[PDB]
């Protein structure tokens, strides 16, 4: 199979920090069996995303992204993937029970629930933004917050199906 | 419009596959940063001619300079070039000067293949010097575009960056 890497974050690109992210993807799927085939870095711009997302698809089974999922209005990239398959958002209360507990939530908090309906959430063991996986037809997509233990610790939780 | 806009693209299986980290890109982001350019896409990509040539492309609809390293060098492996010849529509063909720069570096007249094919370089396309390793770099125009492209040795690719930043102000 093949897969595709997405980061997504205006620092990568300026090269305020090296894309540690990537490297990990990269070696974890190649490890299970992926032929990496692409790496993609873009701004946290949901039409860029989008566009990424689009491409990763047409010329990989399985694509990953790292980057903007907080609680920041700078993190779009649920949106540009919600933008690339046609699909509206929801609230998710899975997604919004797990928010709850990190917390003990104002509108940038509650952004973080939304998910489109092709999207399951799983809860993010370190900090606060579950990552995502989603089914495009017979692709998959996984969606991961940005910090490199969240990733870390939410792409080992999702071996399973990630295993060919 | 893409006036201040930059591109990065690294080739390079190892890159995609995590044996090593994209260190390039981050010193290519921050140069171009540096210099005042929006770097707008980063690309990843195998050596392969056909995944070269889409980035190339790609990045030159989203952006008029794009960086790449990586994929220059004395092996067959080494294919960006010739990626980027195919993509912008033209044939390869021996540079006399690159020719003769290579042969002083290596002390001999007869190269190998994977050598000699280092001088090899479409029209569009000026080598520049690399005084640390022997691969040339190239700085190419399409239409007012500009194509910066650098061998994926960090010392090689900074040291020719460096020396190229009168055609990047």
């Amino acid at each position: 199979k093949n897969a595709s890497v997405i980061t997504v974050g205006n620092e990568i690109l300026k090269g305020r920090t090296v894309n540690t992210n990537a490297a990990f993807i990269g070696n974890f799927l190649t490890y299970h069996g992926y032929q990496v085939r692409r790496g993609f870095v873009v701004m946290d711009d949901l039409d860029e995303i989008g566009w990424a997302f689009r491409v990763a698809l047409e010329v990989s089974d399985l694509v990953v992204s790292s980057g903007g999922l907080g609680p920041t209005f700078d993190d779009m990239t649920v949106e540009g993937f919600a933008k690339c398959i046609g699909q509206d958002l929801r609230i998710d209360e899975d997604a919004l029970a797990m928010i709850k507990k990190k917390y003990g939530l104002t509108p940038q908090r509650l952004k973080m629930a939304k998910i489109p309906p092709s999207c399951r959430p799983i809860e993010n063991p370190v900090g606060t933004a579950p990552g995502l996986i989603c089914a495009v037809g017979g692709k998959k997509v996984i969606i991961l917050p940005g910090v490199p233990k969240e990733m870390e610790a939410l792409l080992k939780a999702m071996e399973k199906d990630i295993i060919i």
